[PDB]
């Protein structure tokens, strides 16, 4: 048992139980058992993932020196998380050498060059959400918002990796649509995840037999629709397709990997996201109001958003961030603990996994007033600088954060104009209040929010 390393650093932490670890606990979500965690130990705690040492730490400057400072000698990688295939070239799942490769390959694709290159075509997708929307306004009834915002999310991807102009919301049945749908994953609590952990000793096994979390289903047909594309399209002669053909040692079945990661990256969480903001808009009509009035002053008479008016919206950008700090979807960031080291005074044995509670630091009385109410005010130019960003770290940071946060940032952005530019969100009978998040590993809502939408 490996079980007797926290006691013998001297660390707290709950008592492991043989095999199973600490894992019981996530029965309450990663979320509330990170919560009760710092409440119970301070600011540094480990715990077993089956025999797998977690260390959560939350301390901003040990949090920089992970993420930022020793990230290339020490810290360089996230935990392996189950039997990954030929997926094992994906950007984020990359390791060391190929991971540093990747990401310089990748980088000059989510410039702000290539960005504002990118809006006149998200942008166009807006004016079909619009239209959408304004179709079950007409209806009087409940709208399920992460489908309408799935479809334009999935829009917007498609689009902009070799412009696949798909209404998807009433395409319901193409291909691309199909496919990429069912990409919506991974829940790391589900039953399979679960014994993935408790039998890390498995995936060399699963991955012999091809089986891998990423379904062959899926993968299969983007592997295909890649192909001849790439090949077809360009033998005759503006998206994340043509920017990597362009940059070619970057292998044509590692490209494939990158295609897929940038969909199952962008798809479920722009869309969750969103959600999430028009709830809080929703039951917040105060904001709603106050950004639709921004929104007009800057585009007036229902003008099209463009990317340097977009950058323009200080209370646009403060509710996107508080709703980040709420509704973080990434719930704790992790690092691989490469070789032994000492990070501001405490030691880390090679192999730990060092954990940063991003969910729990998000809601941190230490660093927040009134931390359970949405209040985007804290975002202000005033407030602002009284927030770390190494508590607040809705995409990461340093070397390995989030490569598409603008393009997450810019894109949600311009739903959020074109649709309050249009419509008001008001909360219906069937409205959770207050929302209640599910228990699993994806943070997300026990019910799918539904809010009644009026045409402006
Ligand atoms: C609102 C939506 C999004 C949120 C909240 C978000 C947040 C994050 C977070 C927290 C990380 C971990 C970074 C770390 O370990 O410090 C991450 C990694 C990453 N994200 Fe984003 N993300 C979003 C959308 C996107 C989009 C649209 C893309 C690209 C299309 C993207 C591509 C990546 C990649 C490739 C990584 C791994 C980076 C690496 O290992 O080098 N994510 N995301
Ligand atoms: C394939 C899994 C994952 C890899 C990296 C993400 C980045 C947010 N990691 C996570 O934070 C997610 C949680 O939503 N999953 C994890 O926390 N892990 C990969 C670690 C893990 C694996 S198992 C486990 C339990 C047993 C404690 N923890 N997704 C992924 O590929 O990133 C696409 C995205 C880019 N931006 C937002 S999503």
């Amino acid at each position: 048992h490996s079980h007797g390393l926290f006691k013998k650093l001297g660390i707290p932490g709950p008592t492991p139980l043989p095999f199973l670890g600490n894992i019981l606990s996530y029965h309450k979500g990663f979320c509330m058992f990170d919560m009760e965690c710092h409440k119970k130990y301070g600011k540094v705690w480990g715990f077993y993932d089956g025999q797998q040492p977690v260390l959560a730490i939350t301390d901003p400057d040990m949090i920089k020196t992970v993420l930022v400072k020793e990230c290339y000698s020490v810290f360089t990688n996230r935990r392996p998380f189950g039997p990954v295939g030929f997926m094992k070239s994906a950007i984020s799942i990359a390791e060391d050498e190929e991971w540093k490769r990747l990401r310089s390959l990748l980088s000059p694709t989510f410039t702000s060059g290539k960005l504002k290159e990118m809006v006149p075509i998200i942008a166009q997708y807006g004016d079909v959400l619009v239209r959408n929307l304004r179709r079950e306004a007409e209806t009087g009834k409940p709208v399920t918002l992460k489908d309408v915002f799935g479809a334009y999310s999935m829009d917007v991807i498609t689009s902009t990796s070799f412009g696949v102009n798909i209404d998807s919301l009433n395409n319901p049945q193409d291909p691309f649509v199909e496919n990429t749908k069912k990409l919506l994953r991974f829940d790391f609590l589900d039953p399979f995840f679960l014994s993935i952990t408790v039998f890390p000793f498995l995936i060399p096994i699963l991955e012999v037999l091809n089986i891998c979390v990423f379904p062959r289903e899926v993968t299969n047909f983007l592997r295909k629709s890649v192909k001849r594309m790439k090949e077809s399209r360009l033998e005759d002669t503006v998206d994340f397709l043509q920017l990597m053909i362009d940059s070619q040692a970057l292998s044509d079945l590692e490209l494939v990997a990158q295609s897929i990661i940038f969909i199952f990256a962008g798809y479920e969480t722009t869309s969750s996201v969103l959600s999430f903001i028009m709830y809080e808009l929703a039951t917040h009509p105060d904001v709603q109001q106050k950004l639709q009035e921004e929104i007009d002053a800057v585009l007036p008479n229902k003008a099209p958003p463009t990317y340097d008016t977009v950058l323009q919206m200080e209370y646009l950008d403060m509710v996107v961030n508080e709703t980040l700090r709420l509704f973080p979807i990434a719930m704790r960031l992790e690092r691989v603990c490469k070789k032994d080291v000492e990070i501001n005074g405490m030691f880390i044995p090679k192999g730990v996994v060092v954990m940063i509670p991003s969910y729990a630091l998000h809601r941190d009385p230490k660093y927040w007033t009134e931390p359970e109410k949405f209040l985007p005010e804290r975002f202000s130019k005033k407030n602002k600088d009284n927030i770390d960003p190494y508590i607040y770290t809705p995409f990461g940071s340093g070397p390995r954060n989030c490569i598409g946060m603008r393009f997450a940032l810019m894109n949600m952005k311009l739903a959020l104009i074109r649709v309050l530019q249009n419509f008001s969100f008001k909360p219906c009978k069937e409205t959770q209040i207050p929302l209640k998040l599910s228990l699993g590993g994806l943070l997300q809502p026990e019910k799918p929010v539904v809010l009644k939408v009026e045409s402006r």
